[PDB]
């Protein structure tokens, strides 16, 4: 896994976040990669690396694949190289905005069939949303970015009290106790869905993180999205039961999806 620095050129930057960059480059000549690299301080590099080790164990073709590291600062995680890049801005590009809805619900059965492999190996993955979905050239999808993923062992994961997580996505449980199980994820594939129907709108738009508890402890879930199919926002609904025990599995997802497409 571990390779010499001297065999990678960096060429292009694509994104910098409070971790570190994403750089399109090449490795041994060739091969069209993308380095992830960490910011000295940002996190341990063991930490950072954590999720490399965690590609060893998870890899399926509909999830980014890990090539290699180097071990030695800057440290980086080198994989696969996704064209398209992210889900959230593809979607929004001349390409991504003439996309039919049939097309949109394939990308969706693309990305609950990696969940449901995940979900098949005991993990949680506890980030999933649209951005951490990459797009390849030929539009297909595979889901990254496993820097939270977590093995369950025990059914459920209890986040670290003072851990703070996108409430928009997060499932109630997970944000009001901080349980978090593969139902959990299955509320973030929900909140995920609309964001594939908005080409890339936030959920609940103009509303605030509190405004939104507060709506989900009356009952409420997210309005319907403007130009969203009837069948897919109840399916959406399922994702968004109450007790976490009553949402369907990925691969009950993938299967209504592919039906949902192959309708179109
Ligand atoms: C050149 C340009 C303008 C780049 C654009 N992509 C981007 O801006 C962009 C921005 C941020 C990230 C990425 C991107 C692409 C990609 N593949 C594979 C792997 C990763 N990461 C990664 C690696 C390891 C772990 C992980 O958890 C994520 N990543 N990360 C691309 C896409 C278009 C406009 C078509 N093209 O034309
Ligand atoms: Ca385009």
């Amino acid at each position: 896994w571990e390779v010499p620095r001297e065999t990678l050129k960096l060429v292009e930057r694509l994104g910098a976040g409070q971790f570190g960059e994403v750089w399109m480059g090449y490795y041994n000549g060739h091969t069209k990669v993308a380095v992830k690299s960490l910011k000295q301080g940002s996190m341990s590099p063991d930490a950072f690396l954590a999720e490399a080790n965690l590609m060893k164990q998870l890899q399926h073709q509909r999830l980014v694949r890990l090539y290699a590291v180097v071990t030695q600062e800057p440290i980086y995680i080198i994989t696969e190289y996704m064209e398209n890049g992210s889900l959230v801005d593809f979607l929004k590009t001349p390409s991504g905005i003439k996309l039919t809805i049939n097309k949109l619900l394939d990308m969706a059965a693309q990305i609950a069939e990696g969940m449901a492999f995940i979900e098949e190996r005991n993990y949680i993955h506890r980030d999933l949303r649209a951005a951490n979905i990459l797009v390849s050239d030929t539009l297909s999808c595979k889901i990254a970015d496993f820097g939270l993923a977590r093995l369950i062992e025990d059914n459920e994961y209890t986040a670290r009290e003072g851990a703070k997580f996108p409430i928009k996505w997060t499932a109630p449980e997970a944000i009001n106790y901080g349980t978090f199980t593969i139902k959990s994820d299955v509320w973030s594939f929900g909140i995920l869905l609309t964001e594939i129907v908005t080409h890339g709108r936030i959920p609940y738009p103009g509303m605030t993180n509190p405004e939104v508890i507060q709506n989900l402890e009356r009952g409420y879930r997210m309005v319907r999205p403007d130009n969203c199919p009837e069948e897919l926002y109840q399916l959406m609904r399922l994702c968004w039961k109450e007790r976490p025990e009553d949402r369907p599995t990925f691969d009950y997802l993938r299967s209504v999806l592919e039906d949902f497409f192959t309708a179109t």
